[PDB]
């Protein structure tokens, strides 16, 4: 019923860097994203007390959502880019194993989902 803690998004002890692919995720991939008309669903962590989704949280043990990962990145919170792929890839996935085919915040999630993949298509090697 209740919300857990947010995903951390500062570690100082955590290694971190800045690398031309992290900086591509920031400025094309999330930035690509945020600006979408579907993009508010998942621009903070799902409130399943506002939401009345008593169930979100004995389900998804994994939570994400693209605020938690705009303030990874601004706080250059990642070591390399496949650990914030990763997060983007559980926030789609979370909603696909939430929600049924057919919700409106599948086709959401289904059209954010093809823009980021055509945007990690062109991810810079790295320099
Ligand atoms: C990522 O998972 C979600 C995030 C949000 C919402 C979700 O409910 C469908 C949701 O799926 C569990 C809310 C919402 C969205 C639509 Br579309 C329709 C009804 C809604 F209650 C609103 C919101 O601000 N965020």
């Amino acid at each position: 019923s209740m919300n857990p803690p947010p995903p951390e998004t500062s570690n100082p002890n955590k290694p971190k860097r800045q690398t031309n692919q992290l900086q591509y995720l920031l400025r094309v991939v999330l930035k690509t994203l945020w600006k979408h008309q579907f993009a508010w669903p998942f621009q903070q962590p799902v409130d399943a007390v506002k939401l009345n989704l008593p169930d979100y949280y004995k389900i998804i043990k994994t939570p994400m959502d693209m605020g938690t990962i705009k303030k990874r990145l601004e706080n250059n919170y990642y070591w390399n880019a496949q650990e914030c792929i990763q997060d983007f890839n559980t926030m789609f996935t979370n909603c696909y194993i939430y929600n049924k085919p057919g919700d409106d915040i599948v086709l959401m999630a289904e059209a954010l989902e093809k823009l980021f993949l055509q945007k990690i298509n062109e991810l810079p090697t790295e320099e």
